[PDB]
């Protein structure tokens, strides 16, 4: 059902600090070689007056494992599984999304809602102010028959240093399927290209599991 190149389709209806927007993209990679790339457009509500670098995180069926580490995620499919993610930033922004991912005609579909709000309209996000995000490793753990991942984002701000956000994430397959141990997942995304308003954007991502 995975193959070792698959295309995916996403929509995401949005709101940050009460902006609403749409977002439509296709992105497309190698599932067991851990890489994907995507493009999204701004449908409604762009350009978006907050930095792009906040929606960049929301396709975990791309994520190298190594044979020992099972593949919970690609093992949920064809039905699929749904996450939740809540984003603590450093200066009370907070970001809530939730996510469906199914397998329609060979391809993923993802369906994404996601809320910010609080944050300052002085601060970074309001007054785009970040330039991507740091490497990171999500650190995966099951509890209550579900996958939770926690990370530490790190959006590079345009000045030097760094904004950083909490992020839980939980992920869990519409049918049991078997639950690894707790593991470690580096992550890189990459924005590669973008128009001048930010409402057409480019993104990499290559994601490795690994033991602890």
């Amino acid at each position: 059902i995975i193959k070792e190149f698959m295309r995916f389709k996403v929509r995401m209806e949005g709101s940050v600090n009460g902006h609403e927007f749409e977002i439509e993209g296709e992105g497309e990679g190698r599932p067991y070689e851990g890489f994907q790339t995507v493009k999204l457009k701004v449908t409604k509500g762009g350009p978006l007056p907050f930095a792009w670098d906040i929606l960049s995180p929301q396709s975990k069926a791309y994520v190298k494992h190594p044979a020992d580490i099972p593949d919970y995620l690609k093992l949920s499919f064809p039905e699929g599984f749904k996450w939740e993610r809540v984003m603590n930033f450093e200066d009370g922004g907070v970001v809530t999304v939730t996510q469906d991912s199914s397998l329609q005609d060979g391809e993923f579909i993802y369906k994404v809602k996601l809320r910010g709000t609080n944050f300052p309209s002085d601060g970074p996000v309001m007054q785009k102010k970040t330039m991507g995000m740091e490497a990171s490793s999500e650190r995966m753990y099951p509890e209550d028959g579900a996958l939770k991942g926690e990370d530490k984002l790190r959006l590079k701000l345009k000045d030097g240093g760094h904004y950083t956000s909490e992020v839980k994430t939980t992920y869990k397959a519409k049918k049991p399927v078997q639950l690894p141990g707790a593991y470690i997942v580096d992550i890189k995304l990459d924005i590669t290209s973008h128009n001048e308003d930010y409402t057409i954007v480019e993104q990499y991502e290559r994601a490795e599991g690994r033991h602890s």
